RNA sequence: GGGAGUAUAUGGGCGCACUUCGGUGACGGUACAGGCUCCU
RNA sequence: GGGAGUAUAUGGGCGCACUUCGGUGACGGUACAGGCUCCU
RNA sequence: GGGAGUAUAUGGGCGCACUUCGGUGACGGUACAGGCUCCU
């Protein structure tokens, strides 16, 4: 489908981080997430620099 | 229209080389583990097109 | 003073035209029903002009 | 009285969104808010732009 | 040690407000912490001009 | 070094005026409480420097 | 409703402590009160 | 305390699976550990 | 998943009220439905 339609599933495709557990443990788990947004963003780029 | 997304996939898949087999047995896992995921997302992207078509 | 208060509720309303009876039931209805809530926050702020008067 | 606090009044008017529900329902309300928000503040600027 | 790590201890030594209470008093411990961060900056900047 | 920490610590202090002994009771101890607030963030700071040597 | 700033600001009366009973306290207070200005 | 980035990065030892018992696994792991830099 | 905008926009069928039973209601509705565009 179209790339932005694509692009919305990847972030969808990202799951929230789990609230429970230590202040350490939730910013581990809030970091990780953020690292794979920030993936998401770049593939998200490569993707639509190309096909179209 | 297919042919853009299918060189599209093809381009993810060739933009991400394989792991690098050195060091520790964890560290090795641990790259193939990301690369893994890598390939795990680009699938999910070419089977998602494959869906709406 | 108050004169610069009322002319400006009498702004707002004359600046919240009629709504377009134009449509099913259901569209006319609820068009009338965002004019009726534009209408009720202008009286809203001209009672509130009153209150403190 | 001043036009800063009939807008704050007007901010003051807009009940925030119910967060029971589904996510889309959710959503949908928190849509319904935000529109709420940007009528008030348009309203606001005529407003603030005569009358003083 | 370094001046960063100084800094950031002063922004770990704000307790964050008591979540509890009415509306009106939520709001003045926000602003009391706000306030206490607020603080926090300015020391912070006239310890990093110096010092280094 | 610990020169410079001590200059530091010693600046923060100096930078820091006694309050004003005028107005009610009340006023004076609040003075008198926010410059004593001031006064115990720069001991934790120096006593954090004591900490690390 | 939310936010920013004024603010290295303002200080109100309860409770403790001390007292020569008039008051005093760099004590509860990193508490509490939240005005004014603007933004949303 | 919060955030950003380093990071298309780093990999530690538990449990499974396999085994020639030395090890191996693109298995639990989108888990878990969170250093360094800066901001607040 | 989140956000912005289109939007001073669009209006769908339940329940009330009225009715000449065809319909009507500036009634529940500041409810509810959430498309399209882009961002993350």
């Amino acid at each position: 489908l179209k790339a932005v339609r694509l692009i919305k599933f990847l972030y969808q495709s990202n799951p929230p981080p789990n609230p429970e557990g230590t202040r350490q443990a939730r910013r581990n788990r809030r970091r990780r997430w953020r690292a794979r947004q920030r993936q998401i963003h770049s593939i998200s780029e490569r993707i639509r620099s190309t096909y179209l």
